[PDB]
């Protein structure tokens, strides 16, 4: 159904949900090798091979890319594919459930991780996330890499993995940056099974962490633009990246 083998994006339905596609390579400046992105209707595949790997913007340290997949409306990017029902408020979630399989595979020691993430803003359709915006993201897994920012506290929340009830501890690290950026990462990672968590007791945690902010103001009045999943990698130094993953099994329960 999908493929594409450069950056880009494209739009498809999975089990009758609206999805965009982003072979995201944001960061990279120029890269030899090859990349390819596939959905074929009741999966998603990854693979990198590439190397003269570089920053585009050297001084902002971090990854270079997040190839991934998302729901919504996708702020930097002005983009949603038709029909989704983000964004919305957060006072008005009551739940977001997701749910997915996931196997990823890398070079021993690539800095990457396997994270989800979501764009809080002021207004619903903004173009860029600035200050009084936030940028949340959960980490299944990671290999070789830290958040941004500093660890600022560890929270107790569950989620089922394989099919089992489990109470996973998160780390959350905190970054005040052009928006503030809040990762929230597993103590114990995961690099393959399949994992089903409501998005709301993230977004719990995340206001109280915020709720003596003096850049970001009436949390629950943000609007919950999109949920991204994808696996972000590389670091100023790396200079070659061979990973891939497989997504399948996807699911996501949206109740306001």
């Amino acid at each position: 159904m999908v493929l594409m083998t450069k950056p880009g994006t494209s739009d498809f339905v999975w089990n009758g949900i609206p999805l965009s596609m982003e072979l995201n390579l944001w960061n990279i400046k120029e890269y030899s090798g090859s990349v390819a992105m596939k959905f074929d209707g009741e999966k998603i595949t990854f693979d990198a091979d590439i190397q003269n790997l570089s920053p585009k913007e050297p001084e902002r340290g971090g990854v270079l890319g997040y190839p991934e997949f998302y729901y919504g409306y996708k702020p930097w990017e002005n983009h949603t594919a038709e029909g989704s029902k983000l964004p919305v408020p957060v006072s008005s979630m009551k739940s977001f459930s997701v749910e997915v399989s996931f196997d990823i595979h890398h070079e021993p020691s690539l800095p990457l991780n396997f994270a989800m993430e979501t764009w809080l803003t002021r207004e619903k359709y903004q173009t860029e996330a600035s200050i009084g915006d936030v940028e949340i993201m959960v980490w299944f897994y990671f290999n070789n890499l830290t958040p941004g920012g500093e660890k600022i506290e560890e929270f107790t929340i569950p989620f089922v993995l394989n099919g089992e009830s489990v109470e996973g501890t998160w780390e959350l690290w905190l970054a005040e940056w052009g928006w503030d950026y809040l990762a929230f990462r597993l103590k114990d990672p995961v690099k393959k099974g399949r994992v089903k968590f409501d998005v709301r007791h993230f977004l719990d945690a995340a206001g109280k962490a915020l709720s003596s902010s003096a850049r970001v103001k009436d949390f629950e009045d943000l609007y919950f633009t999109v949920w991204e999943i994808g696996t972000e990698f590389g670091s100023p130094e790396t200079k070659s990246a061979q990973f891939g993953w497989k997504f399948e099994n996807f699911s996501i329960d949206l109740e306001v």
